[PDB]
């Protein structure tokens, strides 16, 4: 095989991870999220799926902050998207962006059976051109409450420069995979696929920059593969 | 302090923990939190201290849900309490409960230097009598937004029955240490102090109970020693 992090976890044992999933995540997972997850595990890019325990953490965060208008960048088969759509109120609206709609069509039957497709506006495109177009037309009355960032890893810093202007003051920007299977912990790290090493270097730089960015407050959370919550200050 | 699990981590390496703390927590840690942490690191019961990365997570939750009135059960030297106090607005209010005010007075100078002691009503007593008294005098206008539970482990379930009546609908109840150094992951775990084993068993039952409790939605988060976020439904 070609990728060198796919079998790693940030937790010390797989048994602890399975405990969390079986005890607290799966019993609270919507039946369509379960169906979407199980077909995605068979897909060749299963490594990139947002896990069930992180998903319930995203749902909890969305409800506690009373989010209504959100943006999802990096959809894949739609697990975190369906998680968002189920957590928002019935009049919630999501802008969902991904370069590859074929992945989205794997999840769309489960989103449709859940009855939340009406909340979703899917845009098949590279993320940055869509974001830049939003900056041209965005009214302050239409800023987003919440952004989940999970698309091209090397492009997170570029995403951030747009998203600090597209989410409201007090809104949240979440960066997925910021611990990169634990490989960010070292300046040098051996044997990775070039794409994996670029992403690793990008995340070490992002984590540093985000801790120094006065436009936001942060909390890096050791759930899933690392999630960094940012809250816009001004 | 002849406990066995004290130095065990749930992350796969001390280096990964140190990276998080050094890159993302310590740069964002208030000067008075640093000083309070450093004294408590030297205290006999350092094991029970809420870590700095978890503290920023608690703070982020409080700010995202716009908490105004909270309850803190289990203060110790006051790290999570100072975190809560700095997160709330100028007119925020906290009821803090601990059996041991001696601990509280270790951190009280840092709390005062932070300019936030006016938010805190410390009560030296066992939690359950206070919560029961609060129940007999509580008005629906005065329900809490947020509750952090971090006191005697074997009594969490008892606290839960009171707190689901004392926080507002949509309010948050957070249980600390719900993975208990990871030892909750197995039916049996050898080499533990008898009080450690009682806490471990108490958490396994509590984790099962909270996942089946229809009065709340939950999310268990592999941060620190595990934190379970509950949100009151009805
Ligand atoms: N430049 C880009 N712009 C938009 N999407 C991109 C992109 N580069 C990669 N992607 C998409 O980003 C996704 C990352 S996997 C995302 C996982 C998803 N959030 C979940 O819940 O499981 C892939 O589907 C990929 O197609
Ligand atoms: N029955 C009880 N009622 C109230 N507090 C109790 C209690 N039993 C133990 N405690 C207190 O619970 C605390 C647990 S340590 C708490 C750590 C603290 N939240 C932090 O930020 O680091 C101890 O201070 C202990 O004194
Ligand atoms: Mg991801
Ligand atoms: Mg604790």
């Amino acid at each position: 095989d070609d990728y060198s992090l796919v079998h790693k976890n940030i937790l010390h044992s797989e048994d602890l991870l399975k405990y969390i999933l079986e005890t607290s995540a799966y019993p609270r997972e919507h039946e369509q999220l379960k169906g979407l997850r199980e077909v995605t595990e068979k897909h060749e890019w299963s490594m990139a799926l947002v896990p069930a325990d992180e998903g319930l953490f995203l749902s909890m965060l969305l409800k506690l902050m009373n989010a209504k208008r959100t943006i999802e960048i990096g959809v894949y088969t739609g697990y975190s998207l369906l998680t968002t759509a189920l957590a928002l109120p019935e009049d919630g609206k999501i802008t969902a962006i991904d370069v590859n709609k074929s992945y989205y069509e794997i999840g769309l039957p489960f989103i449709q059976k859940a009855g939340v497709e009406h909340k979703i506006n899917f845009i098949e495109s590279e993320a940055l051109p869509v974001l830049d177009q939003m900056l041209e037309e965005m009214k302050e009355e239409d800023l987003y409450d919440y952004a989940f960032v999970d698309a091209d890893k090397s492009n997170y810093a570029n995403y951030h420069e747009r998203l600090v202007k597209l989410v409201r003051i007090g809104g949240a920007i979440l960066y997925d995979n910021t611990l990169w299977f634990g490989s960010v912990a070292y300046p040098e790290y051996p044997g990775l696929h070039p794409e994996e090493e670029v992403a690793r270097l990008s995340f070490r730089n992002l984590n540093t920059f985000l801790a120094a960015d006065p436009r936001v407050e942060i909390s890096q959370v050791s759930i899933g593969d690392g999630v960094t919550i940012c809250r816009r200050l001004y």
